[PDB]
């Protein structure tokens, strides 16, 4: 039907060094899974896998997922075997049977509450050190105070701004 | 009607050494203003900017607001242009148009998140250092247990409190 | 009617360099608090304190509770004077009034809260640190990414996995 996808794909994958499946029929069989479930759950779910068809619960596995590296390191292969290693596709790497990498379900939710909770801190520093103030101090009666500027007068002895000086430490 | 309060804000500014808008008939209209906004919601909410009646949401224009200072700085007056700066007031600085330094609604509330998130770090670090316990260890078989004091006797050897030391690192 | 659980606490302790009360009788009563604050509310809730009947808001208070061992370094025994301090039974120590330690409910909740918010925090960072990648380095063009392990090819110049470095820093 459409080749178009297929070809597109494999242009795609080459110019970064992966590869696809070398059996052609087996691959844009692959590919026909893929578009159907874009069909049918608006994601490129895995193909060889059960999509919850719900995007946010499957990040991990949209095609190319979260294993697909890890697995063509260790096994030569993608878990589909949509892509294969540099090593099979000339000779070692032998391409081999693949187990599930995914976590189960409960695993999966702990560890995203995790990587919320850390990139929520993250954030919230990263925002934070960008608010912070410098320390402003008289040279006159030593006043600080944090402002990006110093005031107009020091409240205390009354000294001009330019009297002022970036404090440390 | 009160020019009462007009006067004792002069003086309360003066003393810390900022300075009121010198025309003094347009500077205790604002006081009016003021008051007037004080009767209405409770915070004294800039008189020249729309109140959202709800002084949690409001902090920032509670008078003086969080962006006189930088608008005096930049601009030589806030905003209303109650406060003049310390060089306007006598020759230079020149008083000037300012705008609206205030960001929209939903900016200010990623900003109050932010900065909710980043006061309760502090203070659950802080709080947290308080609470953290001594590291004792016994000098006869060298049993490591945390508390103010080290125990009555080794759980372990039975050396008294007295043959513990603090331990490090 | 059973004496079986004073006796087999006394030697629980006693392993440990702690000591019940000398007077029997006294002890072995609340022994028999213990037992029925167990049958009652299904915890060892301190046997001379008002048990809340709920596990999770007395975790402090399950003999031994968390006030022991201060209480009995300061005063030596625990509050019910259960136990006493190896200073008491034998001379010194002089057993005396122990007031109560346990602070007031309100105090008990914010307490907890902040040990909850700082066992996340550590949590949540340990977690962390077990997640991160190393950063791999193409030795030809610099291309740099993090992964366990360096990938198949360079996706920039094409020089394979044993052509990258671990980098730093
Ligand atoms: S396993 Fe292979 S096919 Fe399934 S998603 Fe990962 S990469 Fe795409
Ligand atoms: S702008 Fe001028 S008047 Fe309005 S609040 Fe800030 S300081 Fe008070
Ligand atoms: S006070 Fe004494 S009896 Fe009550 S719980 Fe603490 S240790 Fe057990
Ligand atoms: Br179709
Ligand atoms: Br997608
Ligand atoms: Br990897
Ligand atoms: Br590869
Ligand atoms: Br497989
Ligand atoms: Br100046
Ligand atoms: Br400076
Ligand atoms: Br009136
Ligand atoms: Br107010
Ligand atoms: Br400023
Ligand atoms: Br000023
Ligand atoms: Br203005
Ligand atoms: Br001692
Ligand atoms: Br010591
Ligand atoms: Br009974
Ligand atoms: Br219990
Ligand atoms: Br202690
Ligand atoms: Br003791
Ligand atoms: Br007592
Ligand atoms: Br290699
Ligand atoms: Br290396
Ligand atoms: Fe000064
Ligand atoms: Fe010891
Ligand atoms: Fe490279
Ligand atoms: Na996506
Ligand atoms: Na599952
Ligand atoms: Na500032
Ligand atoms: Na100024
Ligand atoms: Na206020
Ligand atoms: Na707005
Ligand atoms: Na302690
Ligand atoms: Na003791
Ligand atoms: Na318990
Ligand atoms: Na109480
Ligand atoms: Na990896
Ligand atoms: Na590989």
């Amino acid at each position: 039907e459409v080749d178009k996808v297929y070809r597109r794909l494999n242009q795609e994958v080459e110019k970064s060094g992966y590869h696809l499946n070398p059996d052609v029929e087996f691959t844009k069989e692959l590919v026909r899974g893929l578009l159907a479930n874009e069909r049918r759950y608006g994601y490129w779910s895995c193909p060889c896998r059960l999509s919850a068809d719900n995007k946010e619960e499957d990040l991990d596995i949209i095609c190319p997922c979260y294993y697909r590296d890890p697995d063509l390191n260790d096994y030569g292969a993608c878990y589909c075997a949509l892509y294969v290693s540099d090593e099979v596709i000339r000779g070692e790497k032998e391409v081999e049977s693949i187990p599930e990498r995914r976590p189960p379900r409960e695993k999966r939710e702990a560890i995203r509450a995790e990587e919320a909770s850390r990139a929520e801190m993250m954030e919230t520093m990263e925002f934070t050190g960008k608010l912070s103030k410098p320390v402003w101090r008289c040279k006159v009666c030593g006043y600080l105070c944090a402002m990006d500027e110093a005031p107009g007068v020091c409240p205390i002895c009354k000294a001009r701004k330019e009297r002022f000086e970036r404090f440390m430490h």
